[PDB]
Order: structure tokens, then C-alpha cells, then sequence
């Protein structure tokens, strides 16, 4: 199957996921508006009001489109949604990972120039090193984000959701950075317990520090004997493995009459202009468009 | 590569991983112990005391193994170990899954006379909607607890760091099961947040509860607008499936002299008896024995 | 792709296609006949006012379905239906051809006890030697079929557009069978050509015969200078390659939520009874139900 | 196996198969002339007397071969030929069609600049609706063919019997291209029926015709109550698609000795120059030369 | 390609290679002689004058065949034979070996009721090490050879030339079997040297011996420093290997007309009794016989 | 498995072997040396004293490393060490032989400009008819032996053991090289049977020679009543073959912590630089460096 969108599941699944991308009417809330044309890239369905349709609402008069995603692992209730993150992408081409050089999928890839691509399990570790290192960056705008780990400038990640990849316990930490960042600076202590959010000052030497628990100042987890993870200590970018990482009118005959068909974008809704045929198909699958093509990849870029 | 361990690993990674085996001399805690026969077991590497070899260091007497286990995903420092989960094994014949037919790897092997096995997507969800539900098991001695999703008798899991598979959060929400328990027989409900463990009594008609946060009594997730999580509304077993998901002196010629070696038990250890060969070597493997082996599957079972 | 349902294309493909199987109210003949359950067998499709549902249409009271077949393999007009040849099958299971021992798919099987598969190429050969040596089997109420290639009791064709495979002409003469027959055994030749349908009678020891064209007698072809085609000479099988030749409550959990689903006969229409999933699925996709299931494989038996 | 050959196989088969190469002597019509040299192109088998050997029967003295061509998917009788169509391959290099962009095998092969590949299926449903819609090109010499699909210069189809791909019914029609074409420029219709091959006058405005039986004008088939087939409502070819579609001293060892041996043109008889070796060869298998490589593939281009 | 003949080249291969079996009239040495039938088993082409043929040879009235192998991996003059190694076959079931359990090919099968396999890099170190350690068995009528490796009654090896797998070397030795068994009994040393087979007489105690060259009195190669091959120190076969390492009226449609053609015996040559078809063909191949199955498969056992 | 080392062994498999890589401290003959680094080319393992190191042996002050081969095929004695042929080597990318276009494993490198590739099967015939057909180029420093079969310039082998793949026969009178040659420009012969290597001379007109054996005068083996081996009759390139059959800071991330690691040459030896890792791993095999890739493939060039 192809997925073309993920999304960060709170709940049950706590990860990331493969994504169902669904429309409703603005105005009467249901799902009965039919789009005049598909969308075609993350801006027609992250941006309210970008596209217009008709909805077949007994007396509704909208014309807008809403859209929204759910994870698919599962079922889920009516309004059960869950944040995309559309840096996420099913890696077709077997990009390998900047940093592990593995061809894992799905990936993320990075707004630099390179479009530099890492999987998951080095994005997590990226994140959460950062953040225990205090290496993130500050934007007045956004808050605290990072860009490519190649150092690659403009890739400041800009939807935040994207730090859910950090686990419930670290993402709340990184929700108190601004905050935590004070405390530190003064060279006071933040208890890591979410309930517990109090400052707490005890003496530069020390490393072990109570609360209303017992932790350790480095490391912010519980207190322990002897040395912090190993990862923890205190960024470069191996050459070969960072060139490899990169991620880089069209038409279509139609699967059914061969009449050459323009595609709109990354829309995948393809729609035969020959009057005698008008089949309506799904670019990648080639078949009949239909509910699944909609949920599972409306359009991929 | 041929892994037959997997372990919690708690931080960086935070989820079940590959893990790697180590021995020590128990009495100088140096990795100076050679084992007089390698571990052909679990009870060998789980249990104190039960193999003997020979620590080389200086004036060390030490004549007794001590095991322990490592994630191998990152650098670990020296007491950097982790929880070993010992049901969860290599999916090496490609057994389905009970609950989702697929072919998974790792799986989670539960000990009913049946061996089933259940993918860690599946069992994950599994661990959530009985927390959820109120449906663990209750066993004195051990704590809370569940066995196989069949419902086989005797299948109670017995290493409770399984659970940790539940995620950070939840698996705090689990070690305070019993008194939750209390907490909701009386109609009173327990503040999630894990700082705040505190105990809160609501009128039984309200859903919202609010505490020193807002949540939603059934769910106990911040407050929601509509309906909990589809999977937590309130254990039906495919025939088919189920059955599909079962889990089933031996020699092997020497690969230099082709002598037949005996196998001891699940150990992968094997030494070529003929004398004018002496090859120690690897029965998966096929090459001389390494350190390589002894980390990634010194035993199988 | 999955296709369950194979037709004659009588233009412009003028061969055996996949085909697509549609539905309409059978009293205002339009596409808004929803069906209160799917076909699941060959009765229901076929069996005039078989199956139940409900019309969609403004003000009509239509309450049975009407189905039909078109060619898929280019577009069709509103009314250009094809017939199911219903005895035609994707090979899935890899079965030999009774007779030239390949694997071969689409298959034809027989309604033999054994259920014999011969690919299409050698049905084709076996049809054109039995009607060119009249060897078809006179049934009164059906007409001139062919039993299995094997001689098996009770396995005569009863759907006779299945000789379509014969090809334009020479299934022109075999629906002249009886009238030919009867020629042949006064002595007389029918002439060939389709529009000419002339009895013709010759001396009983030239080949040749001519009419208002020049035809072999034998043959009933062009006439040809020395002898005719290799295979029109004048049975036996292949023990082992006939024997290779044969064609041989079930539940499936729901895709999404996992619990076990039934199967109702040969219909590939699942429903998920659990309450908070409800899930509307394929059994051979795995994916949600749509149109393109339904036009490919209703039902697969 | 290596086809290098198709041919039009008219009867049991009626459709385009591999085909086999014979020779024999020009002058006694027997199966003894051996080849002073392989034939090594279409040229060489096609044109008469284009090559020389040595016939071996007792009195004659024929020195010319004569080559022809028969279908190898069944028992041929002595003068059971078939007629080439040079213009069909085996796709070797898994060119896509210019039209349905499938990989199929064989294909056919324009003979424009470009060397466009057009699958079987495809040519076989443009040569129908340029049938039906009078869209063959005239040419006086020749008689009425189609050039490449593109529309490419000088890509006029020359060997007629390609056009045997239509269907016998269609193949009928198209060798009264010309008589039928006057008589509808008249406003008269033709008779599709073969043996009736009567003109007749309708009126102008009605579409149904009968004659010595009931047509449809438009169509040229029975009579239809709505509308012609939806291929036949009255050529652009997608840029890409077109592109993808083209088809684009040579020695090699001997097989036994490894000397170079030079092949000559699209021969694939090699025979080795080493004095102590002399092996004769196949180009393609590596095998020595024998009667199946003569026969399947004795030159291929 | 398909080698059912494996024979021993002397020169220039010095070792095992695939086959050509040819045939020749055994009167006139003539490669003349059409085989009334083929050969089907060893015996055929073994035994003289077993089978029977026509000389198409100007005045020869030889009715005999004769059969010799030639080396076919290079150019080999007019008697260039090799001998057949009968015991040596393609793997073609992946039988895995008695000795190392790997999958090889060619595979020596012996003759015991086990048919045990035994790939030719492990019978090589087989017949050294036996030779070496003087465990080769006495028959009075053959002279020195081996049984199966796993000591199977009624295994003797009858065709000694399959010891040829031993090398020139050591093949030498093997042939002065009995002498030097003699000269050893009595105390003494045979030179190994192949041109000096002088026979010597040392002390006891010595292991040095010198002759008209230094070699060493256990090993009999050249004199060594320390100790003799780890090989040669001084026949237990695991139960499970020897297990796997097992060697364990048939007719086939004619490819062309699809008669049921019955085979003699491992004869590959196949006669379609069909009067209008009359193929004659490969078993193996599908193809019409020829002279490279009859070189390479005339027959398989 | 990597094989980076192929050796020849004398016995007991007297042909080219994957060989272990060994090292020794150079002073105590033991295998207590710990190299300070790993060799990274030929040079490093053929030249005394080329590398240094740490000996754990007691009261042993050495320093230099002593590298030694042994055959990998079966069980060797402590001195059991086999000759390193440092021009073979693993075909990874699978190049084609010069000479028989086959892609074969492993092969011969010329140490050519173009790095010509040649098969073993192929180098062996080379060095065979070179030998037969005095064909040798005499080198006054090395001795007797051959270029690129391509006759390229400065590509004389200098290592003479690879001339060991002729057999021990053949390589035994290649060892008699220079004194044969005298004889024959005396117009004598030289007996072939190693031990008694005596000189004769016949009639210049005769070819049967005998001695104190009956050999034949121009292919020096047992006499023979017709023709010598075809090969042996009396060196031209296929120029397409030829091109096909050449043979053609780097830095790699850490497998454990990801940085980037700088290889040294050809050695397979990664040491991470990283302080909270220090990983010591293959480059090859991504594992932990260990004993088993230190013996196959320590190094590769
Ligand atoms: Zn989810
Ligand atoms: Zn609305
Ligand atoms: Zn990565
Ligand atoms: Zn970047
Ligand atoms: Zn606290
Ligand atoms: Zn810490
Ligand atoms: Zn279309
Ligand atoms: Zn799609
Ligand atoms: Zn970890
Ligand atoms: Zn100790
Ligand atoms: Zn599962
Ligand atoms: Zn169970
Ligand atoms: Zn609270
Ligand atoms: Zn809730
Ligand atoms: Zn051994
Ligand atoms: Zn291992
Ligand atoms: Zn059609
Ligand atoms: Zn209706
Ligand atoms: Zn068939
Ligand atoms: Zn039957
Ligand atoms: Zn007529
Ligand atoms: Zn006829
Ligand atoms: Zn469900
Ligand atoms: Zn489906
Ligand atoms: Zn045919
Ligand atoms: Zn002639
Ligand atoms: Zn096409
Ligand atoms: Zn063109
Ligand atoms: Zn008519
Ligand atoms: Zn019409
Ligand atoms: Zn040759
Ligand atoms: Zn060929
Ligand atoms: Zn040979
Ligand atoms: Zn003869
Ligand atoms: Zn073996
Ligand atoms: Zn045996
Ligand atoms: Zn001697
Ligand atoms: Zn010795
Ligand atoms: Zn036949
Ligand atoms: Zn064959
Ligand atoms: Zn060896
Ligand atoms: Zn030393
Ligand atoms: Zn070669
Ligand atoms: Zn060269
Ligand atoms: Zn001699
Ligand atoms: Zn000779
Ligand atoms: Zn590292
Ligand atoms: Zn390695």
C-alpha cells in the first residue's frame, strides 16, 4: 500500500503513523463536501479555506473544505484527529540516512537545500541529545526548534509537532525549555516529574538532587551511581554519507482509452478529458479513484 | 545478523531493542571471568550463581559468573544495563501474529501450552485497553499482570518489565494499579499527571475532573470534547489465526574436520572434540567462536 | 490486480477479457441500487432477481438487483454488456493445463468431479478439432456441447457462449452444427462463408467444391493443394498431467480493529460487527470496500 | 526459448505465434539444401534466390534455397505455411508501449526514425478504429495501410499481412477498403456479411440498414438500440510515453577455444576460424549449432 | 544447461569436468552410426556391443555401436577420450553432503541401499586421508578401493578411475597400493617419488628417510620440520547429515501435439507416436531432439 | 563470508584455497603479538619487519610482527602454512573473465595498466599451453614466467608460486624450464617422470621417445598413437572481452555512535575516535572487530 501521510498518534500507539487524510464542510461540520479539484500539495490541506467544493448537505449552503487526519493503525473516534508531520515521507527511493546510512522508511527529510534525509531512529537520538545537551535553537517566532543535522542553514524545523518524536516524558521537557533554560542560567535545577514542575537550587558540586524525587542534575532521570548514558557526554557529518542522503507539463496515458492525461501537481486524482471514456483514476495505483486513494494518498510530494 | 536477546532499553531509546549479552567475574565485577562452559539458557544467565568459570585477574579468587544485559542500538557506559525481556524473540520461522495475522519480528512468545505469539504492535495494544479497562489480573505474590490473549490457563506473564512496553506514561498509570483500584471502587478517581498522584472525588454524573489538571475520568487523558479512544470502549480469539500462531541428541559436523559435535541445549557455543582439530566455533554461524557471537546470541531458546 | 470475472469482448477486443462487474436497479434501470448484502456466488449475479436492496433514485420503489458485465480493457458505452463466461479463472493456485502440462492463467475448469483445468490456448485447439472432425455432443434441451478433454460423466458445457473461444468464423459454423450435420449425412457439403449459408452437393470422391466460393471439402476452408492442417487428422490423456490438472466458517479479523470477521460464501464484501470499528472491507485486499473490489471481485469462487 | 520469428498462423491458431524457419532447394522442393552461409537478415529469407548452398539429394543440382515459414504451436502438414511478420520482435530490452506503456512481449516494431514499440494488443485496437472510422491511408502502389501510431514520415506499413492482427471479420472488411470506401462517398452503405457483399441505399438519416441482415450504419455490426461501441466515437500521443517507446566489427569468443569469432549481421551461426577447434556455434545459447537454433532463431535483427 | 556425464580429463583439465557421450560404428570406426534406439541407462554405453544402429557409411555393414565420453570444457582431438565417472551426477534435488552438509554440484553418489552423496571436495580428503592412513580395502578381484563413508555393506566402489579425484600424485601411490603395503609390513619405505619407485630401508626410529630425496617416513611427502598434516593424524558419521544426504509407466505430453509419450528407462530421446505429428524430442528440454542433448543428456540415471 | 586471502595448498587439497591470516611475535614464535595497527596491504603482511607491535609473552621484549597464511579448508598442524597468491582474489564485482566472458569467483589480477581480470579455469589453460608450447618469457632476475594474456607491457608475474595451479606434474617440469630448454636446442629430450629426470636423445624424425617410460617427444606425456591434445597445437585478445575484464578520504560512520571513521588503506580495521564509544569494528561486516575478520580478511586490496 501506499501512504503518503503521517502523523503523530497521542494515543493509543504514542508514535508515529500512517495517516488517513479526510475532508468535511466548514460550515455543517459533515463529511458530505465533494471537492471541485483534489488537493495537490501540504498548503491545500494544512491552510484553512485554500479549496472550494460543493457540499450535498440537505440545506448547507458551504463551499469550503476542512481538512483533517487520523491515524489508521486502529479505529478512532469521530473526532479522534491527529497532527500531521509532513516533513515525514514513504522512502520510495531508498535514500539512505544522513547519519546511519541505512535505507530505512518512512523518513524525514530536512527544508534545506540538500533535502537531506534521516530516519526516525537517528531523528529520536538527534532530538533527544540536543535537548539533554541544551542545543537547541531559540526562534522569537516559533519557540525552540533544530535544523539539519548537517548545520545546513534556513532548515530551522518549523511545524513543532514534528518533537512529539522525542517520547511523552522528553516532549514535555521540551515544552518547558524556554522555562528550564532560566533555571539553568542561574544555576538553579528543574524537576523532571511533569506533575511536580518545581525549581530547585542546590550546590554546584553536588550532582544528586531531591525533590517533592531523587534525580540527577546531568541527566535529569532518576539518580544513578556512577555515569550518565553515554550519549549524553557533550555534531560532525560524515561527507560521503550526507551526498547520498539527498532527496532527489507531466503526464500519464489514461489506464483505460491511453488518451495522454495531465497530472495537477502532486495530486494523484487524475481525470481523462476524452468524452467518451472520462475515467477518473489514481496516478499511482492506475485504478478507478475510490475512498482508499483519498485516505491513503491524496496527493504526495 | 542473529539476535537473540532484547531488552527495555530505558533512555536514550526508550523501547524494546536488540540487546547485548555481558559477563563478569561477580566477585571483582571485572570482565575478567572466563566461562568454564557457556550459558545454554535463560536460568543460566537469569539466576545468580549458576555457572562457574575462571577470572583472570591478579589475585582474584573469583570463580562464579555474574550476567547482564546491554542495549545495542548506542554507546552504553559501564553500568548502563538493561531489563532483559526474555518472551520476546527473533520471529525466525515467520510465524503470524495471533491478533493481526502478520508476519512480525521481533514477537512476543507467551508460555500457554501453545506457544502463540503476538506481534509487539499488537501486544502493545493489548497492555493499553486492559489498563484502560480495568482488565488486568490480579496475582499476589507477583502484582498485576496478563496472560496469554487466548486466555490460556497458566500463561500469567512473571517478568513484569514487559509492561514497559506500555510507554512511559502508562507504565507509571500500571505500577500504581492496585491503588487506583481502591481509588475507583470507592467512586473516587486518580489524578493521572505523575508528580501529582493525587487522589480526587467527583459528583459520579460528571466526566470532567479537574485536579492541581484537567482530564476525563473514563480516559484519563486531558480533557476531550466528545468520546474516548475508540479501542477503549470496553478478547474474541480467531480460531484460525490462533492455531497459525504457534510457536514450533542434536549434532552438527565440525565446519573445519566435519566431526559431529553435540549440541548442549540452546547453546551456541560448540567445541570440536577431535584433537587434531580443536575448533571452537559458532552452531548458527558456522565461523570460530567470537566475542561477536557471545554478545549478539551466546544461547538461543 | 484480482480478477474474478472473465468475459467474451465481442468488440473490439473479439477475445476473452477481464471484466467488470456492475450493478443497477432492475425497475428504473439507473446505478442506484445499493445492495442490502453482496453477491457470494455465481446464482446470485446470474439468477434474475437473485439478490435485494435499495434504489437510491428520487421516486422509485425498486427493490432487486440487475447485473452486468462489461469488458475493462477499454471504455464502453452505457449498454455494451459482455457475457460472463463463468467457468473462466485466474490460475492463483498455479494448477497445470490438463493437457499441455503449463501454468497458464486465466484457466477454463471444468464441471468435472476432478475439476480439471486446461488454459485457454489449448480449450481454444480442443474446440476447433472437435468441431472441424463433428465430434460435439448433441443435448436436446441445451443444443451441441463438449464435455471435459478427460470424457468425465456430467461435465458438458452448459453455457454455451464459452465456445465464443472458437473464434468469429468458426463459431458461425458451430451454431450451424445441427443444420450441418444434417447435410453431411446426405452427402452434401455446406459452403463456408457466412453470408452464403448454400447446401451444395458433389460427387463423394472430389475434394474440391466450389459455390456462389472455392472451398476443401474436408477442411472447410480455402481449398488447398495437398493436405489439410496437421491437427484435423481425426483423445487419450496423460494420467499423471490429469491428475496434476485438478482444482483444489471461515473467518478473518477485521484489518483495522482485529476482531475475527465471516466470510458470507464466496463474497469478498466483509463487515466488522464491532461496534466502535464497523469497518467495511475486502478479503482479498485487506483494504476498505470501494468500487474498484467491487467491479473486479464481487464475489471470487 | 529465443523466437526471433512471428508469424500469422491463419488456421487452428488464428493469431499472430512464434513461428519456425525452413529451408529447402529451389529446384527439387526438398529439405536437402545446405547453406554455404546462414541467412542473416530479413532480406536473405524473403527475397527469392537471395542465397546459395549445396543441395545433397542424388540427381539434383540446386544451388538456390527457398525459405518459408510455419507455425510451431502445433503439428504442421508438409505445405501448412504461415506468412512473417518481420515487423514483430521479441522484447528483449522490455521496451514500454507507446500507448499503454506496458512491457508485453512480442511487440511490434515501427519502421519510423524513432523505432517506436506498440504491444500487440494496442496495435490490434488502433488498426480496428482506424478501420471503423476510414482513417487508413492510401497508397497506390501498396494498397490502404497505417503508418506509426506518432505519425512519424515514412513509416507506412509495407507487409500487408499485418493487418491480418484485425480479426478475420475485420481483416474481410479491411480488403474491400477501397471498393467500400466509394461506395460511401455515394451516401451508400456496404454490407458486412462476407458472402453478401451487396452495396444498398438508406436514407441518410436512419442509422439502421437491412439487407439479404440487420447492421447498424455507423458500426458495421448487428444492430445495436443505443449507441456504437465507445472506442468508435471518431491520435495524440503522450510526449513521454513516445520517448520511452523506441527500440535502441562485433566478435565473441568461441564457446570451447575462446578465440574471437566475428559475427556476421543478425546472424547466429558463428563458426569458429581456430583449425584444432572448428566448432560451430550459436550466437545467443552458446551451444553448438543444431536444428532448433536454425529453426527458432537463425538470425535475429 | 543440463550434463548428465561427468568423466576425468587427464590433460589439459587434470580433473573432473562434464562430458560429451559420442558414438561411433564399431566396425569402421565411423562417427556413421544411427541409433535404432537410444541408449537409457550406463549398461548402454558401457558394455560393448549392447546396442544396436545402422552405418549410414558407404559400403559398412556395422550394425554395433560404440560409445566414448570426451573432456568438454575445451578442443580435443579425434581419440581425446576420457573415461565416465558413472558416480558423479548434477545435483539436481540439492542433496546436501554426507561429510559437510553443504549443497553442492557435481555430487558422488555411492552405491549403497542409502545412496548416500557425497560432494567431490569431501570424497577427495576422503580417499587422501584413507590412502595416507592405509585404509583403503583389499578385493581380490578388483584390487584397492572404498565404500561409503558411512561404512555401508555392499559400497565398494568398482570403477577405480573415480580414485583419479586423488591427483596425479597421489593417484600413483594409490596404484602401488599392494607393493608398498608389502614393503611396509616388512619394516621398509617406498620412495614417492614417481620415476624412483625404490624401495628403502630406515631404523624404526627414525621419521627422516633419504633415497636416490629427503622425505618424511609417515607422510611420505618431502621432509617436514615438526609435525605431518593435521589431516594425517590417523570415520563416525553424524546421524542427521547422513539422513538428508540420501539420493531420492512415466510419460510426458508431446511439447507439439500433446499426445502422452512414454519413456524408456533415463533415455531423454522422446518419439511421439502421433502418425501427423511424429516429434521427436527432448525429455528434459522440450525442444526437438538434437545433437547437443544427445552430447550432453542422451540419458539420465 | 569475506575471503580476502587465497593461498595455494600443497596438501592435502593441492589447489588455490581461501586462506586465515596469521600473525606471530617475530622474536618468541608465539601468537602473543597485538598489533599496534592492522596491516593495510600486501606489503605490510610480505615484508619482514614491515609492522610492530605489543608481544604479551612474559619476559619477551619483541616487537616485530611475523605474518604467516594457512589453508582454511580443514584442520593445519602449527607449521602447516600455505604460500599467499596475492594477485587472487574475490570477484565482488563480478567482472568478466578476459578470456571465456564468464563471471567467476575467485580471479587473477594482471598487475597490467588495465588490471585484466582472468578466471582461474581460463589462467590455468594460460599457463598450460604456454608451458607445453615453450612459450615462457625468461626473466634473468625472477626466473621463467607470463604477462597479461592481453600481452601487456610490465604485467610479468613476479610471485612464481601462482605458477602452482599447473598441477605438480606440469609445475614440476616448469621447475626444469631453463634445463629443458638446453636440451631441446640440442635437439634432445627430457625424460618427464620427476624422478628420473634424465636426458635422451632420439632420431629427430621419430616422436615415440623411451627411457629408463614410452612418452611422446611433443606433448611429453605417455605415448599416443594418433594426435596431441587439440590444445596443444601451437594468443589473439577479443578486444570487446578485454574492456570488459579491468578491474575497477574515505571515511565510514561509526556502526554504535555514528561519526565518522577514516579507514587506513585497505585495512578492514575501524577504530572510532569517539571517547564515550571507541568502538573497534569491521569495515566489511559493521560487527565488532574480532578474530574471525582478522584471519579472512584483515585487510583487502
Ligand atoms: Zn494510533
Ligand atoms: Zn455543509
Ligand atoms: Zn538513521
Ligand atoms: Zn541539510
Ligand atoms: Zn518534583
Ligand atoms: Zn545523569
Ligand atoms: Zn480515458
Ligand atoms: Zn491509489
Ligand atoms: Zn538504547
Ligand atoms: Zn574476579
Ligand atoms: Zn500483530
Ligand atoms: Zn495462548
Ligand atoms: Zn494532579
Ligand atoms: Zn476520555
Ligand atoms: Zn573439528
Ligand atoms: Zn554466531
Ligand atoms: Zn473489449
Ligand atoms: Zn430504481
Ligand atoms: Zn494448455
Ligand atoms: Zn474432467
Ligand atoms: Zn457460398
Ligand atoms: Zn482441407
Ligand atoms: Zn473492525
Ligand atoms: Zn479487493
Ligand atoms: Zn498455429
Ligand atoms: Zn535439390
Ligand atoms: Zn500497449
Ligand atoms: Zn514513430
Ligand atoms: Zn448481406
Ligand atoms: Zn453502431
Ligand atoms: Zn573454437
Ligand atoms: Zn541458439
Ligand atoms: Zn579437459
Ligand atoms: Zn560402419
Ligand atoms: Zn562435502
Ligand atoms: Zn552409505
Ligand atoms: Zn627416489
Ligand atoms: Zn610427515
Ligand atoms: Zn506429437
Ligand atoms: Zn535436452
Ligand atoms: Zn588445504
Ligand atoms: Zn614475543
Ligand atoms: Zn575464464
Ligand atoms: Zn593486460
Ligand atoms: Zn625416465
Ligand atoms: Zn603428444
Ligand atoms: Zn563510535
Ligand atoms: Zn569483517
Amino acid at each position: 500500500i501506499y501512504n503518503s501521510f503521517y502523523v503523530y498518534c497521542k494515543g493509543p500507539c504514542q508514535r508515529v503513523q500512517p495517516g488517513k487524510l479526510r475532508v468535511q464542510c466548514s460550515t455543517c461540520r459533515q463529511a458530505t463536501l465533494t471537492l471541485t479539484q483534489g488537493p495537490s500539495c501540504w498548503d491545500d490541506v494544512l491552510i484553512p479555506n485554500r479549496m472550494s467544493g460543493e457540499c450535498q448537505s440537505p440545506h448547507c449552503p458551504g463551499t469550503s473544505a476542512e481538512f483533517f487526519f487520523k491515524c489508521g493503525a486502529h479505529p478512532t473516534s469521530d473526532k479522534e484527529t491527529s497532527v500531521a508531520l509532513h516533513l515525514i515521507a514513504t522512502n520510495s527511493r531508498n535514500i539512505t540516512c544522513i547519519t546511519c546510512t541505512d535505507v530505512r522508511s518512512p523518513v524525514l527529510v530536512f527544508q534545506c537545500n540538500s533535502r537531506h534525509v534521516i530516519c526516525l531512529d537517528c531523528f529520536h537520538l538527534y532530538c533527544v541529545t540536543r535537548l539533554n545537551d541544551r542545543q537547541f535553537v531559540h526562534d522569537p517566532q516559533l519557540g525552540y526548534s533544530l535544523p539539519c543535522v548537517a548545520g545546513c542553514p534556513n532548515s530551522l524545523i518549523k511545524e513543532l509537532h514534528h518533537f512529539r518524536i522525542l517520547g511523552e516524558e522528553q516532549y514535555n521537557r521540551y515544552q518547558q525549555y524556554g522555562a528550564e533554560e532560566c533555571v539553568l542560567q542561574m544555576g538553579g535545577v528543574l524537576c523532571p516529574r511533569p506533575g511536580c514542575g518545581a525549581g530547585l537550587l542546590p550546590e554546584p558540586d553536588q550532582r544528586k538532587v531531591t525533590c517533592e524525587f531523587a534525580f540527577c542534575r546531568e541527566c535529569k532521570e532518576a539518580y544513578h551511581e556512577g555515569e550518565c548514558s553515554a550519549v549524553f557526554e557533550a555534531y560532525r557529518v560524515d561527507e560521503r554519507a550526507a551526498e547520498q542522503a539527498r532527496w532527489e507539463k507531466t503526464t500519464k496515458p489514461c489506464p483505460r482509452c491511453h488518451v495522454p492525461v495531465e497530472k495537477n501537481g502532486g495530486c494523484m486524482h487524475m481525470k481523462c478529458p476524452q468524452p467518451q471514456c472520462r475515467l477518473e483514476w489514481c496516478w499511482n495505483c492506475g485504478c478507478e479513484w475510490n475512498r482508499v486513494c483519498m485516505g491513503d494518498h491524496w496527493f504526495d510530494v
